[PDB]
Protein backbone atom coordinates (compact mmCIF):
# COMPACT_ATOMS: atom_id res chain seq x y z
CA UNK A 1 0.00 0.00 0.00
CA UNK A 2 2.86 2.41 -0.15
CA UNK A 3 2.08 5.60 -1.89
CA UNK A 4 2.00 4.93 -5.78
CA UNK A 5 4.65 7.10 -7.85
CA UNK A 6 3.02 9.47 -10.77
CA UNK A 7 4.26 8.14 -13.90
CA UNK A 8 5.99 11.88 -14.71
CA UNK A 9 8.22 10.58 -11.91
CA UNK A 10 9.78 7.83 -14.98
CA UNK A 11 11.41 8.60 -18.16
CA UNK A 12 9.16 8.38 -20.81
CA UNK A 13 11.77 6.20 -23.11
CA UNK A 14 9.57 4.97 -25.82
CA UNK A 15 6.25 5.49 -28.06
CA UNK A 16 4.71 2.85 -29.78
CA UNK A 17 1.43 3.71 -31.85
CA UNK A 18 -1.20 2.05 -28.60
CA UNK A 19 1.91 1.71 -26.29
CA UNK A 20 4.30 3.31 -24.48
CA UNK A 21 7.62 2.51 -22.33
CA UNK A 22 8.64 4.14 -19.42
CA UNK A 23 12.54 3.82 -17.55
CA UNK A 24 11.54 2.91 -13.99
CA UNK A 25 15.16 2.39 -13.02
CA UNK A 26 18.55 0.56 -14.33
CA UNK A 27 16.93 -2.79 -14.83
CA UNK A 28 13.10 -2.17 -14.94
CA UNK A 29 10.85 -0.81 -17.31
CA UNK A 30 6.85 0.10 -17.34
CA UNK A 31 5.06 -1.43 -19.87
CA UNK A 32 1.70 0.84 -20.99
CA UNK A 33 -1.11 -0.25 -22.51
CA UNK A 34 -3.12 2.71 -24.55
CA UNK A 35 -6.62 2.73 -25.29
CA UNK A 36 -5.86 3.78 -28.51
CA UNK A 37 -7.21 1.33 -31.37
CA UNK A 38 -5.89 0.93 -35.04
CA UNK A 39 -7.38 -0.34 -38.66
CA UNK A 40 -6.39 -0.21 -42.04
CA UNK A 41 -3.07 0.82 -40.54
CA UNK A 42 -4.43 4.26 -39.50
CA UNK A 43 -4.59 4.97 -35.38
CA UNK A 44 -8.02 5.97 -35.07
CA UNK A 45 -9.13 9.20 -33.40
CA UNK A 46 -11.57 7.12 -31.05
CA UNK A 47 -10.00 5.43 -27.92
CA UNK A 48 -12.10 2.02 -27.00
CA UNK A 49 -12.61 2.47 -23.25
CA UNK A 50 -10.94 -0.22 -21.03
CA UNK A 51 -9.15 -1.26 -23.94
CA UNK A 52 -5.39 -1.13 -22.52
CA UNK A 53 -6.58 -2.45 -18.99
CA UNK A 54 -8.52 -5.57 -21.15
CA UNK A 55 -5.34 -6.14 -23.00
CA UNK A 56 -3.10 -5.93 -20.28
CA UNK A 57 -5.08 -8.58 -18.53
CA UNK A 58 -5.04 -11.04 -21.42
CA UNK A 59 -1.22 -10.85 -21.03
CA UNK A 60 -1.05 -11.46 -18.09
CA UNK A 61 -3.31 -14.18 -17.95
CA UNK A 62 -1.44 -15.90 -21.23
CA UNK A 63 1.88 -15.25 -19.31
CA UNK A 64 0.95 -17.45 -16.10
CA UNK A 65 -0.72 -20.05 -18.52
CA UNK A 66 3.09 -20.53 -20.20
CA UNK A 67 5.77 -22.44 -19.03
CA UNK A 68 8.02 -19.79 -20.68
CA UNK A 69 10.45 -17.34 -18.77
CA UNK A 70 8.68 -14.10 -19.33
CA UNK A 71 9.52 -10.42 -18.24
CA UNK A 72 7.36 -9.47 -15.63
CA UNK A 73 8.70 -8.35 -12.90
CA UNK A 74 6.03 -7.79 -9.86
CA UNK A 75 2.55 -8.30 -9.61
CA UNK A 76 -0.16 -5.65 -11.39
CA UNK A 77 -0.78 -4.18 -8.30
CA UNK A 78 2.85 -3.93 -7.98
CA UNK A 79 3.11 -0.20 -5.87
CA UNK A 80 5.91 0.76 -8.49
CA UNK A 81 2.46 1.19 -10.95
CA UNK A 82 0.84 4.96 -11.17
CA UNK A 83 -2.59 4.98 -9.84
CA UNK A 84 -2.99 6.79 -13.37
CA UNK A 85 -2.28 3.35 -15.24
CA UNK A 86 -3.35 0.53 -13.17
CA UNK A 87 -4.65 -2.52 -14.67
CA UNK A 88 -3.07 -1.27 -18.12
CA UNK A 89 0.83 -1.45 -17.50
CA UNK A 90 3.01 -3.84 -15.71
CA UNK A 91 6.30 -3.74 -14.22
CA UNK A 92 8.39 -5.41 -16.41
CA UNK A 93 12.86 -6.62 -16.49
CA UNK A 94 14.98 -4.61 -18.96
CA UNK A 95 16.43 -7.50 -21.31
CA UNK A 96 18.53 -7.19 -24.40
CA UNK A 97 16.05 -7.11 -27.13
CA UNK A 98 16.47 -9.45 -30.16
CA UNK A 99 15.55 -7.90 -33.08
CA UNK A 100 13.18 -10.72 -34.76
CA UNK A 101 9.69 -10.41 -35.02
CA UNK A 102 8.87 -14.20 -34.13
CA UNK A 103 5.36 -15.07 -35.84
CA UNK A 104 3.55 -18.33 -35.58
CA UNK A 105 1.10 -18.71 -38.07
CA UNK A 106 -1.64 -21.78 -37.99
CA UNK A 107 -3.45 -20.62 -40.92
CA UNK A 108 -2.82 -18.96 -44.03
CA UNK A 109 -4.02 -15.19 -43.99
CA UNK A 110 -2.35 -11.29 -44.84
CA UNK A 111 1.32 -11.68 -45.51
CA UNK A 112 1.63 -14.67 -45.30
CA UNK A 113 -0.93 -15.76 -47.95
CA UNK A 114 0.29 -12.78 -49.97
CA UNK A 115 3.32 -14.57 -50.14
CA UNK A 116 2.11 -17.93 -50.85
CA UNK A 117 0.08 -16.65 -53.56
CA UNK A 118 3.10 -14.89 -55.62
CA UNK A 119 5.52 -17.61 -54.76
CA UNK A 120 4.39 -21.03 -53.24
CA UNK A 121 6.66 -20.43 -50.01
CA UNK A 122 6.30 -18.22 -47.04
CA UNK A 123 9.85 -17.66 -44.66
CA UNK A 124 11.73 -19.83 -46.63
CA UNK A 125 8.67 -22.66 -46.23
CA UNK A 126 7.54 -24.29 -49.25
CA UNK A 127 3.93 -25.25 -49.05
CA UNK A 128 1.76 -28.03 -50.89
CA UNK A 129 0.00 -26.50 -53.77
CA UNK A 130 -3.76 -25.71 -53.59
CA UNK A 131 -4.34 -23.69 -50.34
CA UNK A 132 -6.21 -20.18 -50.20
CA UNK A 133 -7.57 -18.05 -47.31
CA UNK A 134 -7.61 -19.02 -43.97
CA UNK A 135 -6.70 -22.92 -45.31
CA UNK A 136 -5.10 -24.47 -41.93
CA UNK A 137 -0.96 -24.74 -41.97
CA UNK A 138 -0.39 -28.13 -39.77
CA UNK A 139 1.99 -28.05 -38.15
CA UNK A 140 2.03 -24.02 -37.54
CA UNK A 141 4.90 -22.12 -39.49
CA UNK A 142 7.57 -19.72 -38.01
CA UNK A 143 7.33 -17.41 -40.21
CA UNK A 144 9.54 -14.74 -38.66
CA UNK A 145 9.96 -10.81 -39.65
CA UNK A 146 11.98 -7.84 -39.44
CA UNK A 147 10.54 -4.45 -38.66
CA UNK A 148 10.92 -1.94 -41.33
CA UNK A 149 10.30 1.90 -42.08
CA UNK A 150 8.44 3.96 -39.80
CA UNK A 151 7.04 3.98 -42.08
CA UNK A 152 6.69 0.30 -43.92
CA UNK A 153 4.87 -3.20 -43.20
CA UNK A 154 7.20 -5.92 -41.57
CA UNK A 155 9.20 -7.77 -44.02
CA UNK A 156 8.84 -11.51 -43.93
CA UNK A 157 11.99 -13.06 -43.78
CA UNK A 158 13.81 -16.54 -43.90
CA UNK A 159 15.46 -18.70 -41.12
CA UNK A 160 19.16 -17.64 -42.39
CA UNK A 161 18.11 -14.48 -41.93
CA UNK A 162 16.77 -15.42 -38.13
CA UNK A 163 20.28 -16.84 -37.80
CA UNK A 164 22.28 -13.57 -39.13
CA UNK A 165 20.38 -11.97 -36.92
CA UNK A 166 21.25 -13.78 -33.55
CA UNK A 167 23.14 -17.02 -34.07
CA UNK A 168 22.29 -20.19 -34.90
CA UNK A 169 22.00 -21.54 -32.15
CA UNK A 170 19.63 -19.03 -30.43
CA UNK A 171 17.49 -19.05 -34.05
CA UNK A 172 16.91 -22.19 -33.31
CA UNK A 173 15.81 -21.68 -30.23
CA UNK A 174 13.34 -18.80 -31.26
CA UNK A 175 11.95 -21.57 -33.54
CA UNK A 176 11.43 -23.97 -31.43
CA UNK A 177 9.71 -21.84 -28.66
CA UNK A 178 7.64 -19.77 -31.05
CA UNK A 179 5.99 -22.70 -32.49
CA UNK A 180 5.22 -24.66 -28.87
CA UNK A 181 4.05 -21.30 -27.30
CA UNK A 182 1.81 -20.84 -30.14
CA UNK A 183 0.34 -23.76 -30.43
CA UNK A 184 -0.09 -24.26 -26.89
CA UNK A 185 -2.20 -20.71 -27.01
CA UNK A 186 -3.77 -21.98 -29.62
CA UNK A 187 -5.85 -25.42 -29.00
CA UNK A 188 -6.38 -23.74 -25.29
CA UNK A 189 -8.14 -21.02 -26.95
CA UNK A 190 -9.88 -22.58 -29.58
CA UNK A 191 -11.40 -24.98 -26.74
CA UNK A 192 -13.11 -22.46 -25.69
CA UNK A 193 -14.47 -21.54 -29.10
CA UNK A 194 -11.66 -19.08 -30.07
CA UNK A 195 -9.36 -19.61 -33.07
CA UNK A 196 -6.08 -17.87 -32.97
CA UNK A 197 -4.61 -17.57 -36.31
CA UNK A 198 -1.50 -16.53 -35.88
CA UNK A 199 0.52 -14.31 -33.10
CA UNK A 200 3.79 -12.17 -32.73
CA UNK A 201 5.98 -12.45 -30.07
CA UNK A 202 9.62 -10.41 -29.37
CA UNK A 203 12.25 -11.97 -27.00
CA UNK A 204 14.76 -10.25 -25.27
CA UNK A 205 17.55 -12.36 -23.38
CA UNK A 206 18.74 -11.88 -19.51
CA UNK A 207 21.76 -11.32 -17.73
CA UNK A 208 22.80 -14.81 -18.01
CA UNK A 209 21.82 -15.07 -21.67
CA UNK A 210 18.05 -16.81 -20.94
CA UNK A 211 15.59 -16.21 -23.29
CA UNK A 212 12.80 -14.20 -21.80
CA UNK A 213 9.51 -13.83 -24.08
CA UNK A 214 8.57 -10.40 -23.14
CA UNK A 215 5.98 -7.23 -25.15
CA UNK A 216 2.81 -8.55 -24.89
CA UNK A 217 1.37 -11.91 -26.03
CA UNK A 218 -1.62 -13.16 -27.32
CA UNK A 219 -3.73 -9.87 -27.54
CA UNK A 220 -5.95 -9.24 -30.28
CA UNK A 221 -3.33 -6.75 -31.62
CA UNK A 222 -0.50 -9.17 -31.78
CA UNK A 223 -2.56 -12.16 -32.72
CA UNK A 224 -5.57 -12.73 -35.14
CA UNK A 225 -8.41 -13.53 -32.91
CA UNK A 226 -11.44 -15.31 -34.90
CA UNK A 227 -15.01 -17.20 -33.40
CA UNK A 228 -14.32 -20.32 -34.34
CA UNK A 229 -18.08 -20.96 -34.82
CA UNK A 230 -18.39 -19.11 -37.78
CA UNK A 231 -14.62 -20.58 -39.39
CA UNK A 232 -14.62 -21.60 -43.24
CA UNK A 233 -11.66 -22.18 -45.00
CA UNK A 234 -11.56 -20.15 -48.22
CA UNK A 235 -12.75 -16.83 -47.15
CA UNK A 236 -11.46 -14.10 -45.37
CA UNK A 237 -12.63 -14.69 -41.62
CA UNK A 238 -14.00 -11.19 -39.46
CA UNK A 239 -11.63 -10.17 -36.81
CA UNK A 240 -13.11 -11.04 -33.67
CA UNK A 241 -12.50 -7.37 -32.10
CA UNK A 242 -12.28 -5.32 -35.06
CA UNK A 243 -14.93 -6.14 -37.59
CA UNK A 244 -17.47 -3.76 -36.01
CA UNK A 245 -14.68 -1.31 -36.48
CA UNK A 246 -13.78 -2.12 -39.67
CA UNK A 247 -17.49 -2.52 -41.03
CA UNK A 248 -18.42 1.16 -39.75
CA UNK A 249 -15.36 2.76 -41.92
CA UNK A 250 -16.13 1.36 -45.07
CA UNK A 251 -20.06 1.29 -44.58
CA UNK A 252 -22.34 3.60 -45.84
CA UNK A 253 -21.94 6.12 -42.88
CA UNK A 254 -18.31 7.05 -42.08
CA UNK A 255 -18.38 8.82 -45.26
CA UNK A 256 -14.70 7.59 -45.65
CA UNK A 257 -12.65 5.97 -48.85
CA UNK A 258 -10.77 3.64 -47.86
CA UNK A 259 -9.07 3.87 -51.11
CA UNK A 260 -8.48 8.04 -50.82
CA UNK A 261 -7.03 9.24 -42.44
CA UNK A 262 -10.50 8.08 -41.40
CA UNK A 263 -13.34 10.25 -39.13
CA UNK A 264 -14.44 9.68 -35.56
CA UNK A 265 -16.24 6.43 -34.64
CA UNK A 266 -19.79 6.49 -32.98
CA UNK A 267 -19.84 5.85 -29.70
CA UNK A 268 -21.93 3.13 -29.73
CA UNK A 269 -19.53 1.26 -32.01
CA UNK A 270 -16.74 1.83 -29.68
CA UNK A 271 -18.72 0.31 -26.49
CA UNK A 272 -19.55 -2.78 -28.48
CA UNK A 273 -15.57 -2.71 -29.37
CA UNK A 274 -15.48 -2.76 -25.85
CA UNK A 275 -17.58 -5.73 -25.33
CA UNK A 276 -15.93 -7.87 -27.67
CA UNK A 277 -12.81 -7.10 -25.74
CA UNK A 278 -14.16 -8.65 -22.70
CA UNK A 279 -15.96 -11.22 -24.45
CA UNK A 280 -12.93 -12.38 -25.85
CA UNK A 281 -10.71 -12.12 -22.30
CA UNK A 282 -13.69 -13.48 -20.21
CA UNK A 283 -13.72 -16.56 -22.57
CA UNK A 284 -10.49 -17.67 -22.65
CA UNK A 285 -9.73 -16.51 -19.58
CA UNK A 286 -12.35 -18.39 -17.52
CA UNK A 287 -12.09 -14.88 -15.39
CA UNK A 288 -14.60 -11.56 -14.88
CA UNK A 289 -12.90 -8.53 -15.96
CA UNK A 290 -14.84 -6.77 -13.37
CA UNK A 291 -12.38 -8.52 -10.85
CA UNK A 292 -9.27 -6.96 -12.92
CA UNK A 293 -8.08 -3.78 -11.12
CA UNK A 294 -8.52 -0.45 -12.26
CA UNK A 295 -7.71 3.12 -10.83
CL1 LIG B 1 0.10 -10.89 -41.72
MG1 LIG C 1 -0.78 -4.41 -24.67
Amino acid sequence: GSMRPSLSDYQHVASGKVRELYRVDDEHLLFVATDRISAFDFVLDTPIPDKGRILTAMSVFFFGLLTVPNHLAGPPDDPRIPEEVLGRALLVRRLDMLPVECVARGYLTGSGLLDYQRTGAVCGHVLPQGLGEASRLDPPLFTPATKADIGEHDMNVDFAAVVGLVGAVRANQLRDETIKIYTRAAAHALHKGIILADTKFEFGVDIEGNLVLADEVFTPDSSRYWDAAHYQPGVVQDSFDKQFVRNWLTGPESGWDRASPPPPLPDEVAVATRERYIEAYERISGLSFSDWIGP
